[PDB]
DNA sequence: TCGCGCG
DNA sequence: TCGCGCG
């Protein structure tokens, strides 16, 4: 699950992460990952704080 | 050519055409399509007048 | 009324 | 300072 591995990384981050680092962390595409982080937002369950920088809650 | 083809289309048609029907009559997906438009838009060889609709000039 | 081409 | 997720 992509989902959850999207969640841990940025609960462990804690701040800010840029999408390219979810990228490496994540080992799949933007792409893939924006599908995932726009309909977590969108369930408010992370925020896009700034373009393309994504953070919990 | 790619290039060739969409020119053809747009001079043949004479009015704004939308990418869809450009797809049809080009036979390649819209993002290839669009990296050729946009690249003849920026060379003042085609235009759009509308957003995703392309003319001559 | 979503425009997306993007490196 | 390009944001891109797009069906």
């Amino acid at each position: 699950n992509l989902e959850q591995k999207i969640l841990q990384v940025l609960s462990d981050d804690g701040g800010p992460v840029k999408i390219g680092q979810l990228v490496k962390k994540c080992q799949v595409p933007k792409k893939t990952l924006n599908q995932v982080l726009y309909r977590l937002k969108k369930e408010d369950r992370v925020s896009s704080p700034e373009p393309a920088t994504w953070s919990i809650g």
